[PDB]
Order: structure tokens, then sequence, then C-alpha cells
């Protein structure tokens, strides 16, 4: 979890090809900074070149450091300068001779600098983290020097970097095209996202370089970086006019004169005619972060102003609890904190924001190019009788998957809430037909959550979280009834009106069990008519992450089947691997006849939801009158949007090279969550319950410590949303057991408070 | 009308000069110097735009080399290179002017070579600065219409279309390549770089592709010796063929003849690649409105009565047009205009359309979804002061995030619920609104909605109709003439303008409208619900302003919430950012979506007073409004209404803002719909901003609608009404061409 300052601007140096001068914009921009009248001891330019090849022979580092020599001398201003290679692999120190040491990762550390100190002089520093000797790509020279640098060491040495030093300004720059592998293989503008700095772009000002410009520029885009310039040198193209057309003018287009071909002249006047080029381009990256800085001031506030959020009692909240979001990588937000050290921290979103997280930042990544392609294609297309690639593919997904053995048939809507009232109206048509119908009741579990919409608040138990002043006509239109629940504690298993083990509870055998009968018996009494069963399987999410008995669903089901009324599964929380299967019918081993997805859906980066139903179900809107027609529908219908982001998600997260947790299988995802730290926290004194499954991990305390918590949690950069009493973990479908690992440790120690 | 027939592929590259001459000439001689035979084979190789002509031809570089190559393989072929259209400046170097230009070889019963140039310029520069310089320019839709003759022409077949620079290269109009071909959404092959550097240009080029929506059925790049396929290959997880060309040779006087045999085996397979994506992709096609039938349930749609001739293959969409599919026609892709707007969310134009994808690409790249509920994130934020610095401005000050409209009246009622049972220190709470007016499809929504037989107990058995139903007067223009009707339970403006007109509140119709208003609001009125100026899905009613100003005036006097329901009505849609500018007042609550994102995704909105939102405030938790989605305020949605907001309101966005910013110009052809308002068939019409819609009298509109659409315009008929709905940045011209073909086939 980096802590990156603000204080002082940090901008990614970006090209759009290798050699058009990403190294002289820096030393424009270096000089610019550094060499202005009043010499001041507090100004600082810290200048990186985290990769570089070529090396000895090609260095930016050195290039940069010689060029702020000699413009001081030519400026007569005086300053410090310092350059130093950090990391380097055998081939390249032996052309420094420096018989070495070698890491296990075959690369070496050098005492390597050049210094020249003013005493009270602004400064430079200009450092090169990692070098190969080859002069090719970083991916490739890490390959022949056997010399290898993983992605989160580089960012971890840039870090390193940045707070040793922390007016002030930073560059970091790039190494080839903004789409050239770093030494992993790793494209530099994935590997450096984690950061999301800001950037400026040198573009190409050579016949083709308008065309080279804007692609660059846009596959910076599409990774959800910012630009703040674009500048390249001229050559008589006047490219510049297409591009500020292309950019709208919204960002600034810079043109360095032509620069000098003959090899052996110095630059220095070159340098001196283009001072006001980068003399335009340092103020608007120093503008533009204050600008950042100052938006980012001030967001919490305004939010407390101008929005009304759900499910939150205003009066209570205050300015210092609103979390400021800039941006999302994979299971990590980049949340911003002034009070600190105005920085970007990350924080683990362990609530899942809202139970729809699942993509790793690979992931994300994929789907925001799946989707800017869809929304190039598609746009909205109008779904009613039409057809349309990402829609179809879409419903011959859910169906050869989840609906495998039941469904027939895909309804589109917009959410959970949607889908659910959907489902209703399709058990009740359903169970009217084979009835020959009245008041038609609903039967669910006490504690089940079905949406927030009139339709989906009836088939929910009466409670003060549910009723007269939340909504006015709220019938309580259900017969509920009280399941057992199932949990872990004290290490161990139990039922609440003993297991071996987790499996065990799932097992099909218990059919022939004593509770099985004591259920059959129970329900059966019970059971104005009785219309549609409806749950939420294995888990009540709303009510507090609660496990329920599945023979004790199972059962219910069968029961309901038996006397001709429809099952309703909603899966908006459990479906798409959030239990740790596609679809929860592989748990309780029975279908529905009709079933609701979204969430997970969409794999967390927008909303679509989906009604599942059987052939039977669908055969009851079949007439010759469009009344009888379901008619029901919301403009935004299966819009390609979600639809193509569904397809690829469903996809993506039920694939074992896409999805390093799935199963040998492939029905399941392997254990997450670490046994041994699972079967502790259970055992904790604070602990009344633990229920723990696929991507899932409650606790519920014995309010009091629950408060306490959450801001230990968000102090260790883990965000998560109480429940209640119930404190949870929720990770993707495709987070490393790794990342699991380390969220119940530092969960585990902030217990130890407890006891 | 793009045949599909045959393969057309465009011939995209990273950059300049890397070779995609090269690479269409390999794949022209593999496909025509196959040993088999057929005269029937033909290859048509087109470059629309060539600059640094005639010293630079590409045309004549493809049809050299094929003699050559000919030759060598001792396989007759017939050849033809013309050159259509060239600068006055490079006309004489052999406006635009016309060429009589042709070089022919033919061969009886050979395969078949044709190489045109279509338009040529002298300088060896981009496009767009050669047409200004040799004054010689071509408008985009020009080119488009060049092209499409040419392929007309000549539909065994395959055509390739090399572009002329990279991917993002300025066309002749400045426009780039990427988005004036755009409109026909060709599959593509993309020439790669195989140089030091070559990797990221190639990912770039490759992703500006995407980004607008086109397909690339390969990747091919001369060797340089750095494996650059490596990284190509995992970027592209293997899911595109990535093809390597050998050196081509360094010696200058070299022919390559030796080297194009040499690269046979890339270029059949690059061949192979493209004339099967191209089987595979109209056997999808062909297979889609079946598949759609067993698979989909459709919303609103009595599936016995809708075979598959009548579902509708929709292959793309670019601005108001959809590209619709008929294997019927030719195997062909053909442009339709979305008259009913998709469910009347539609808005954006081309140009639009490419913005937003970009947009929205960055937003899922930059926050995913992000959880809303005591955070804030940038397009959430934005949006919030977007909307209530001009749609909420004087009068709302709070922000509600749903999913939809349904969602968002629901959130409505609750909020004007507790306004309302706070101010009278509260029972059964009733609505107050007009029959006809429709406001979601979920529980709550209907109760607000009159009973009628499309909304009762097949539909929802827990519907009750929750609500004091009255009947509003409507407005309608007839016979060039605008006219009220009265209900029966009650009892011609110079111009439509006139009912508008605030001088009505003196008028008779406004005392009489108060009184029979006043005599059943004296089982509590909690809340008022409306539709502003028109009854969408009630079959596109006017309601007569003063009618709902009044009832808004009467609610508000006596201490009843008033909702504005702007779900259809909000930005643009009637040719103002919100009705409250025609309606002449404001609402204490108000909902918006369809338009709110500018048709490109689900979004909605519920704006409150402080008062409504001081309702909810108190020391428990239980107080506060808990209805929420999971995913309120996605970043995505927020992020493109926070775009559609600005843009449909810019004057240089929208060239249909009004000097006055308030509003939008007249769109639809005055005399047009004066005409069609006096035929026999029609009964009413409704036009204002982007809506035109006419009431058929009590069969015919099963016929229209097959006639419109036989003239490329596609719209969803609602009763007997019909109508045509445009996007607040469509051009009066395509509204004039629309009302046109329209008055055309009442003519029958
Ligand atoms: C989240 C959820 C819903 C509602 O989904 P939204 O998209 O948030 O409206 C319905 N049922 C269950 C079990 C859920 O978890
Ligand atoms: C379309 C519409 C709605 C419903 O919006 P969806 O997003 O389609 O659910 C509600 N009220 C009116 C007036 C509408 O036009
Ligand atoms: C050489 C290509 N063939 C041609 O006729 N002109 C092209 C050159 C123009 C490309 C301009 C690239 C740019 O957009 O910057
Ligand atoms: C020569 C540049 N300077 C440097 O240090 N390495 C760059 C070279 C590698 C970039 C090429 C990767 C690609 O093909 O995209």
């Amino acid at each position: 979890p980096f802590h990156l300052p603000l204080n002082h601007p940090t901008y990614l140096i970006w090209s759009a090809n290798t050699s058009l001068g990403k190294t002289l914009v820096s030393t424009g921009i270096a000089a610019s900074f550094l060499l202005q009248q009043p010499s001041s001891s507090a100004t600082k330019l810290l200048y990186l070149k985290p990769i570089q090849t070529g090396f000895p022979s090609d260095s930016d580092s050195r290039f940069v450091f010689s060029k702020l020599d000699s413009l001081s001398l030519r400026r007569q201003i005086p300053i410090s300068i310092s350059n130093s290679v950090l990391h380097s692999s055998l081939p390249a120190a032996k052309s420094l001779g420096l018989n070495v040491e070698v890491s296990e990762s075959g690369m070496c550390s050098l005492n390597f600098r050049d210094e020249k100190t003013v005493t009270g002089a602004p400064e430079l520093l200009c450092k090169t983290l990692y070098a190969w000797e080859a002069a090719i790509s970083p991916h490739l020279a890490a390959e022949r020097e056997n010399a290898t640098v993983e992605d989160s060491v580089v960012l971890q040495m840039i870090e390193k970097c940045l707070k040793e030093e922390m007016d002030l300004l930073c560059l970091v720059e790039t190494a080839g095209g903004v789409a050239s592998p770093g030494p992993s293989g790793t494209l530099q503008c994935d590997l450096y996202r984690p950061f999301r700095l800001p950037g400026i772009l040198v573009g190409d000002g050579r016949l083709g370089g308008i065309s080279g410009t804007i692609a660059a520029y846009e596959s910076l885009k599409l990774r959800g970086y910012d630009i703040a310039a674009v500048v390249f040198e001229d050559h008589g193209l006047v490219n510049e006019v297409p591009l500020t057309s292309y950019l709208r003018n919204k960002v600034p287009v810079l043109v360095l004169p032509p620069v000098p071909k003959d090899p052996s002249d110095d630059l220095i006047e070159w340098f001196v005619e283009s001072d006001g080029v980068f003399k335009a381009l340092k103020e608007t990256m120093v503008l533009a972060n204050l600008e950042r800085l100052e938006r980012l001031n001030g967001m919490a506030k305004l939010a407390g102003e101008v929005f009304w959020w759900p499910f939150t009692q205003h009066k209570l909240v205050h300015q210092e609890t609103v979390t400021v979001i800039d941006s999302r990588c994979g299971e990590n937000f980049s949340i911003y904190k002034a009070s600190d050290n105005s920085s970007l921290s990350q924080q683990f979103d362990a609530c899942a924001s809202w139970w729809t997280q699942g993509p790793d930042p690979t992931f994300q990544a994929e789907l925001a190019r799946e989707m800017g392609y869809t929304a190039a294609r598609f746009g909205h297309v109008m779904f009613p009788e039409n057809v349309y690639e990402p829609a179809l593919k879409c419903a011959e997904l859910l169906l050869d998957g989840v609906g495998k053995g039941w469904a027939s048939r895909v309804y589109f809507s917009d959410n959970g809430s949607t889908a659910i009232e959907i489902a209703l109206k399709m058990a009740f048509r359903k169970f009217c037909v084979d009835h020959n119908f009245i008041v038609v009741k609903v039967i669910a579990l006490r504690g089940s959550y079905h949406g927030d919409t009139l339709g989906a608040m009836e088939a929910q138990a009466p409670s003060p979280y549910t009723g007269f002043l939340q909504q006015p006509w709220y019938t309580g239109r259900g017969l509920f009834l009280d399941p057992p629940t199932v949990f872990l504690s004290n290490g161990s298993w139990n039922i609440s009106l003993t297991f071996t083990s987790r499996d065990e509870i799932f097992d099909k055998s218990r059919d022939a069990s004593t509770l099985a009968r004591i259920y059959s018996a129970y329900l059966s009494k019970h059971l104005a008519h009785v219309g549609a069963l409806i749950i939420e399987p294995v888990i009540h999410g709303a009510g507090g992450m609660h496990m329920v008995d599945p023979l004790f669903q199972r059962v219910l089901v069968n029961e309901c089947r038996n006397r001709k009324i429809p099952v309703i599964f909603d899966e908006v929380f459990t479906g798409f691997w959030r239990l740790g299967v596609e679809t929860t019918t592989e748990l309780l081993g029975c279908k529905p006849d009709i079933a609701c997805f979204a969430k997970l859906l969409t794999g967390g980066m927008v909303p679509l939801a989906v009604t599942l139903a059987t052939d039977a179900v669908f055969d009851s809107f079949s007439g010759d009158s469009k009344l009888k027609a379901l008619l029901h529908g919301h403009s935004y219908s299966a819009h390609a949007m979600g639809c193509a982001t569904a397809a690829k998600a469903i996809q993506w997260f039920k694939d074992p090279e896409t999805n390093h947790n799935i199963t040998s299988q492939g029905k399941t995802l392997r254990e997450l969550w670490d046994e041994e730290l699972v079967q502790q926290i259970s055992s904790h004194s604070a602990v009344q319950r633990v229920v723990v499954i696929g991507t899932l991990f409650a606790l519920e305390l014995k309010s009091l410590y629950a408060k306490s918590l959450l801001i230990m949690l968000r102090e260790d950069g883990i965000f998560t949303r109480p429940l209640g009493n119930v404190i949870y973990l929720m990770c993707g479908p495709c987070t490393s057991p790794e990342i699991c690992r380390r969220l119940l440790t530092k969960l585990y120690k902030r217990l130890g408070e407890f006891n």
C-alpha cells in the first residue's frame, strides 16, 4: 500500500515513440525550474529514469546532468547537481568495470555517483534506477542479460526515491513508447498504473506524427491517466493544428523549434531558444497540480452540501469521515487525505463497493477497453424485438452456465431490484395459470433482502428497517419464516434453530437426516394464497451475512415445488463467484424456476441485471394478446454496455487461465482465506460467530467495539462498511489468497485490542 | 447499402511507410495467383486517398508487382489501374478535377485485378494539408460515396481498401481517417511496426481502432530482428493472429519479387484469416434473429406474435443510425434512422458518440465502480454540480442517484410522502396524478399510474391504483391549427406558442381549472406527480401547460409536495433542458434519466429541495432515506452524464442551441407538419423539440411502419400513434428528409 505525496508535483514523461526527445524536454523543464532569477536553496528538481538500456553508452540521466551544468554556466546561475545509477545488469556494470555482487535476480547495486555541489544553490538530483547494457527493449535486455526486476520492486524503488525527498518538482522519464514493455514484459502504461501519476506526452512532429501522437494519447487515457500537455519538435508540417483541434484546445500543444541534426552540436543555444516553450510547459505542470490539489481539498465539503447519499443519516456525517476516492486499481481505492501531507494512499475495498466488486488490476484494464469499444460500436441500441452481439453472447453465456439444465429464457433489467420485481411478476403468472386464478402472497425467510423498490420490499419481512416512514405503501405481503442458521464458532461449525466440516453441511445426504424430517414438517404445516417462494440461497447478505442451513432451503424448495408454487432464486448477491461457485444451485443441489443476477454479473463495472426463467414460466405469457405479454421494460433494457461487460466477466471469472483461483475441475475457486487465521479469529473472545465461504469473510461481535475496529482497519489500509455488529471482508473472484492472508492478519491483530 | 457477400477489409497501419502497400500486394497475389482457375476470381484494390502523386502511386505499385508475380508464377491475370480524381497540380504533373486515366492488360478468362485511386494530390504530406495547399477539396461523405459506388459497381471476390498514413492521420477535410470510415465499420487488418519502438506504436494504433468500434482480423509486420511479435501476441492474448514478414531486402535496386515469393506463406495465412473471419461473421449474422427468438425474453413483447422475419439484426450504431443486417437483401448492411430514439434514450451524433466512447473507456480505467455512500469522486460530484447549476437551478439543492427512471420515481414518492407527513404531523397516503401519465414499471411506480388494462391484476397482483386520477385537457395541432380538447367532466390558439404563454393565467380556463381541481382537492393526498407537457407512453399527448401549472399551484397551496417526472422530458427532448422552462413553475422534487446519460448507459437522478432533504434529518439512522442500489452513482453513468449535460447545452458542440441558449430551434419543417396534420388519415399532430408525433384515425399503422422501414426509418408504434424522435444534436435537414418520407407514405 503506497503513500504518494502530492505536496509536490510529480509527472511522468511519456512519448509516442522512442527518440522523440523525452530527455530534451525533461532537460528543458529542469533548466526552466532550477535556473530562475532569485536562487532559493529550497528549489529542487528530482529527475528519475526508472528504466534505462543502451547503457552506459546511452544515459539519459548523464545527459540531463551534463546539460544543466552547461546551461547553468551559460545563465551564470549556480546549482548543485548529482547523477547516480542505482542498479545495473552485470554486463552493464563491467562496462563501468565494477566487479560488483549479484542478486538472486541478476541485478547489481552500483556505487556510482557524480556530484558537483554548491551549498545554498537550487538542486538537481538525477537518478537512474535500473540499467541494462543492450540498447534494446527492457523486456528483451532483461532476458539476454539475466537481470530481472519485477514490477512491484520498480514501483517501490520509485516510491522510496520520492518520499526520500519529501520548491520541488519531480520528473519520471519513461523508456520508449507509452506501450513499450518494461523489464518483466508488462507494458509501461500498465506498470505505472497503480500510481496514476499525471503526465505529459512528447509527440511526433514528423510526417505521420499526428496519428502516432493521438494513438499514444489515447492509450494513456484508456488506462485512466491524465495528460497536462503535449509537446513536439517542429518539422515544418504544422502538426499542432490537427492535434489542438482533436484535443479541442482542452490541453496545450507546445511546439519546440527544429533541433540540430549536426551531431557535434551542443544543443545549448537550442535550449536557450526553447526557453519559452519549456517555461510554458513547467507553468502548465505546476498549475495543473495546484488546481488538482485545490479541487481534492474541496471535495469532501462539497459532497456534504451537494450529494444526498443512499442509506446515510446525513446529520451524523461530517467532512472528516467523507472519503475522497481519486481512482481505483483492481481491489484498491486511491484515497486522498489532506490532513495527511496531502497524499494518496491505497485502501483495499473490503466491502467490494456494496458487493459489486471483482476485477484485479489486469482485468480492470481489459474491461475498460472492451467498454470503450462497445461504446464506440453500439452506444445504446433498442432491445425489444432486436438482436445485437453483446446481448446475444451474454444470454448464451448465461444459459450455458448459470442457467444450465433448467433455464431457457433471459430477461434483461437494470439492477437487482428490477430483476426481482420482474421475477415476482413471472412467478405469480405461472402460479395463477396452474391454479386457474384473489390475493397472492409470497413465502420467504425473515432476514432476506431483495431490493429497495416497492415490489422488492413486499417480499421482505416487516422490520423497523422497512415499514411506515420508509415506504407508506409497504403492507407485508408475505408469509415469513425464521431460517435456521449455520456459523463457525470456537473452531467448529454449528447450527442454530456440530458439523464435521463446512462441506458436510452442503452434503446432500442430510436429506436422510432427522433435521430433514423436522424441516419438511415445520414447513409443510404453514404451507390469501402462497404464489411464489423467494430466497437468498446460502447467505442472507443485507440480513447481516448470515449463513442459512442449505438443507433447510432445499427442503423448502422441494416442498413448494410439490405444491406447484414457483421457486425464485435471488442470486443478486450470490451469483458469479461471490461464494466460490458460479451459481448456488451448485451448493443447494437444486434448481429454481426463476433466478436473478446482478452485482458481480457485470464484474463490478456498471449496472445490468438479468432474470432467467424456465420454458414453462415463459409459456404463461404466450397468447394472442399483447396484454398477456409481460409488460415490464426499462428504456435501457439490455444496454450493449452492460451486456458486453457481463459477457467478458462471465468468461473471465470462470476461466482457469484468467482466474488462477479456479479449481482443477473449474467449477469452484481455491480456498482464499487462510485456514489457521480463520480458525483463530473464530475463537477470539470478542467474536460471537464467523461465516466464511468463497470471497466472503464475516464476523459478528458480541456497537462499542464495531466503530473502533472500522477505524483501526482503515488505519491499516482496509476500507469496509459495518453491518450492525457484523464486520466483513469481501474480496473479488480473482483476488490472490496472499492478499486475503494479509487482510485476516491485520484484522486479527486489531481484535487483539479486545482480550 | 454495404454488401457482405464478399469480404471487404480496410488496411490500417501504425504509421506511414510500414508496408501497407506491400501487404495489399501480397494478399492480392495470394488471392489471384491461385493455381485453381476462376475467371470468377476478382480482387478489388482501392486507394481512396493518395498524396505524393504521381511520383508516389500505391495503385501503380500494386498493378506493377502483380504483373511481375503473374509472369514469375506463370499464371495469367487481367489487370487494370485507374485514377479517378486529382488536384489540378497533380494532373499537370503526369479544384479537384476528373481524370480519364487507365492502364489495362487484359487476359481472356483470367482472374482479375482492379486497382483504383479515388483522389490524389501532388505534395507528399498529410491529405488535409495538401487539400488546402492545392485548393482541391473532397468532403467526407463524397469519399464514402465514391467507395460505395466502387463496391456496388463490382457486386470469388475480395476487396482491399488501403488507407493513407496512420490510423489517425487526417483525411482531406481534416477528419481523422479512423473516424471518416467509421460509418462503414468495415473489418480490417493492421500493419504493425517491427522496428525498435514498434510494440508501443502497434498497440496504440490497435487501441485507437478498437476505441472507434472497429474489428481487426489480423496484425502483420516486417521482421527487424527484435522479436516484437511475442509482446503483441501476449497483449492480444493470442485472440488475433500476429504474422511476421521476413526482412525486406536492404538493396534499393531489389525488385522485391523474390521477397514476395519468400513471403507467400504469410500472405496466404493473412488471406485465409480475412476470408474466414468474414464467413464466420456472416454466419453469425445469419443465425442471430433465430437465436434471439429462442433465447431472449424481450420486454413489452408478445412472443407468440413475433417471428424471425421481424426480428431486427443490429450490427452497430453510428450517431442516429443503426446498421441493420438483412440476408433478404444481399446479405448486406444498410442504415436506418433510429426514429424511436431507442425508447427515447437517444441523442448522440456520430462525433459525440465517439467522444463519449473514449470518456467511458477512461472512466472505466480510472474508477471502475466505486462505493458511493459517504464517499465523493470526481464524476459523481461534477455531475451533481452540473445538475444543480442547470436543471435544478433556483429550487433544487440535493441530488439522489438511482439506476433508472423507475427507481428515481420510487425514491421521489418516498421523499414527497415524508415531506408531506412531516408538515401534517402524520393513515393512508394517496397520490394525485393525470390519467395517461406513466412513471415506470416497478410496483411503486405503477401505483402512481391510472388503472388501465395495461396495468392491473395480470401485470402485477399487488397493484391497487393508489391515487386520485384526473383527466387532463390535451393540446394538439390539426388541419394547420393548434387546439385544446377538454374531457367530458370538463366544460384555437393562433400558434403552438400561444399555449405556453403565462398570459393564460388570467384567462377563463385558468379560473375553471382552479375550480375543477379545487373541488376534488377538498385517505390523504400526499403528493402530486406529473409528466410535464407530454404524456409519453400515454401516446405522445400534449397536456395543456396551463392545466398543469394551475394544478402545481393548487397543490403547493395545500402543502402537497410536487413531483416533476422528467425522465422523458428532461435534457432537450422537448427543446429545453427542463420543462420548468415550459410550465413556468418549479417542483419540490424531480426525476431525470433517459437523455440524462446521452443515450449511452443507465443512470437516474432525483433532485429535491433543501426542505424535502430536511424531513430525513434526525439522530436515527432509521430516520434516513434507506433506499440504495449497489451501483448508486456509478462513475460510468456519472461521467457520461456530465459529458452529455455540457455537450447538449453548448452552442459549439450542439449547433441547434438557440441564441437565448435556453431552447432549441424548431427542427420539424413547419409546412410539412402543416400538410401532415391536414391529411385525412391524420387525426392529430403533436410537435415540439426533438419529437414529431401523429395519431391516425380509428390497421393502417402496420402499413406505415413497414413502408417507413423500407425507407430506412426505424420506429416503434404506440397504438395508433406514430412518432419520429431525433436527438438534441440532429440537423434539421435530416428531420426534413424524415418528414418528407413520412408524408409521401401517407400519400398512400
Ligand atoms: C444487492 C441485492 C439486491 C438488489 O440489487 P441492486 O442492484 O442493489 O438493486 C437484491 N437481492 C439481493 C440478495 C442483493 O444482494
Ligand atoms: C421512461 C420513463 C420512465 C421510466 O424510466 P426507465 O429508466 O425506463 O425505467 C418514467 N417516467 C417517464 C415519464 C418515462 O418516460
Ligand atoms: C505516405 C502516405 N501516402 C500518402 O498518400 N500520404 C500518406 C502520408 C500522409 C500521412 C500523414 C501522417 C499524419 O497524420 O501525421
Ligand atoms: C532506446 C530507448 N531508451 C531506453 O532506455 N530504452 C528505449 C528502447 C526500448 C523501447 C522499445 C520498445 C518497443 O518496441 O515498444
